[PDB]
Order: structure tokens, then C-alpha cells, then sequence
């Protein structure tokens, strides 16, 4: 079959400043995920100041199991990840000063 494109998302954050539940919630999204229709995979990991593909977390929603983040290189585009279960998360796109938020797209964990 076809090869996919793989995008790295290295979330940059100091764990020692978070609550246990905020850590839990980020951890729901760490992993390797794919969407068949886009032929796209994302690899979400905790990175650091040295990393490439750096993203900054804007909000950790422990009420609804979501995180919001933006790339270091563009503060305007906001990504939202919604937890479903251990094998499924959903991505939406919003923005700092635009109108609207996109419909969720399911990413499945690569067994
Ligand atoms: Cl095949
Ligand atoms: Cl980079």
C-alpha cells in the first residue's frame, strides 16, 4: 500500500509544573496515530527546548479530556485534540483571531 506522510508534534512543557491530573491528560495523546483518508500519521511526544517540530500547549482541559496547542512557528493556528479512548483521539483546528472551529477528524492509534 501507499506510504503516509508523518508529522511530528513535540509538545514542549515542564512536567514538574503540572498537576498529576494535567500530566494524565497530556498522556492520553502521546503516541503514534493515523488517519486513512488523509494518508497522514502524527507522532505526539513530549519534547524539549532542543527539539524540532515544537508545539506549545495553550490549555489542558481536565474536565473534558482535551488539549489545545499551537506550533512554535505560528501562534494563530490552534490545534485541539479530544480524547475518545485509548485507541482514538480527534483533531480539530481553530484559531486565535479567526472565525470558527473545524469538525473533529478521528485519528486511530497505530497498534
Ligand atoms: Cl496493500
Ligand atoms: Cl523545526
Amino acid at each position: 500500500g501507499s506510504m503516509y506522510q508523518l508529522q511530528f508534534i513535540n509538545l514542549v512543557y515542564d512536567t514538574t509544573k503540572l498537576t498529576h491530573l494535567e500530566q494524565t491528560n497530556i498522556n492520553l495523546f502521546i503516541g503514534n496515530w493515523s488517519n486513512h483518508q488523509l494518508q497522514k500519521s502524527i507522532c505526539i511526544r513530549h519534547g524539549d527546548d532542543t527539539s524540532h517540530n515544537q508545539y506549545h500547549i495553550l490549555f489542558i482541559d481536565t474536565a473534558h479530556q482535551r488539549i489545545k496547542f499551537s506550533s512554535f512557528d505560528n501562534e494563530e493556528i490552534i490545534y485541539i485534540l479530544d480524547y475518545d479512548d485509548t485507541q482514538h483521539i480527534l483533531m480539530q483546528t481553530s484559531s486565535k483571531q479567526g472565525i470558527g472551529t473545524s469538525r473533529p477528524i478521528v485519528y486511530e492509534r497505530l497498534v
